[PDB]
């Protein structure tokens, strides 16, 4: 078992705020890797460190063990990590299909980026072939041509996990993929990941708290105040850790 990214005492500022305080992580192959925190621990700002949509201040950051340190999205995409993206209003105009080819002017880039850098949707062999393998995966082929907007919310979920599939990722990264849904939906999803595992995919999701999709995570992380207070890896540790005083002091109203 192989470590695949691990970062080293991150610092992130933002004017004379500290929002990480030397966060050190270390995320296995093939590990689904939950952190959660209550709002404002630093859990996005650590994402998008890692992500390149933020530079770290000091601290390093290894995929592979190659320095991925402060890398644009662009050049991340190459070394294999993606990330989901909400989705734009006017891709709910597009079809499913389109949802899937447009990440492939601006691979791994936000999808506005790529919806404003778009002159025609392609439609390559290999590209279409490759989004109807994922529309399969999904079970949503028969979508293909339904517009983004007419889908459910958690249809739209797996389409975003879809468009970060296009880019055949080896880490897929997501800020709260299952926020505010109902279990049978935070279900869903999270199955899903379970097979993407199943095919070696490794993944690092932020959430709020951790309740239905427990028995889903490998590997979990607790932040506060920009740093990391606690960590359980296994569904009794994990257990251990969500019953930890401390963890749900934190926790008080939120
Ligand atoms: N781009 C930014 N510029 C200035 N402050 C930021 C920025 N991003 C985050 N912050 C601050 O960092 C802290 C929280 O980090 P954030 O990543 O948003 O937390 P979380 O995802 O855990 O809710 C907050 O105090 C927030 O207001
Ligand atoms: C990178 Hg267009
Ligand atoms: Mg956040």
């Amino acid at each position: 078992t192989m470590e695949i990214l691990r970062t080293e005492n991150i610092v992130k500022y933002f004017g004379e705020f500290k929002a990480l305080d030397g966060v050190s992580i270390s995320v296995n192959k093939g590990d689904v890797t939950l952190i959660i925190g209550p709002n404002g621990s630093g859990k996005s700002t650590l994402i998008n460190v890692i992500t390149g949509f933020l530079k770290a201040d000091e601290g390093r950051v290894y995929f592979e063990n190659k320095d991925i340190t402060n890398k644009e999205p662009a050049e991340l995409y190459h070394y294999g990590i993606v990330r989901t993206f909400q989705t734009p209003q006017p891709l709910k105009e597009m079809t499913v299909l389109e949802n899937l080819l447009i990440g492939e002017i601006c691979p791994g880039e936000s999808p506005l980026n790529s919806l404003f850098y778009k002159k025609w949707i392609p439609k390559e062999e290999e590209m279409v072939e490759k989004a109807f393998k994922i529309l399969e995966f999904l079970k949503l082929s028969h979508l293909y041509d339904r517009k983004a907007g007419e889908l459910s919310g958690g249809q739209m979920k797996l389409v975003e996990i879809g468009r970060a599939l296009m880019t055949n990722p080896k880490m897929i990264v997501m800020d709260e993929p299952i926020a505010g849904v109902a279990p049978g939906l935070a279900h869903d999803i999270f199955n899903h990941v379970l097979e993407l595992k199943a095919k070696g995919i490794t993944f690092l999701i932020i959430e709020h708290r951790l309740d239905i999709v427990l028995n889903y995570i490998d590997h979990l992380y607790v932040m506060f105040n920009g740093q990391i207070i606690a960590e359980g890896r296994g569904e009794e540790e994990i257990k251990n850790v969500l019953s930890d005083p401390k963890v749900v002091e934190i926790y008080i109203g939120e």
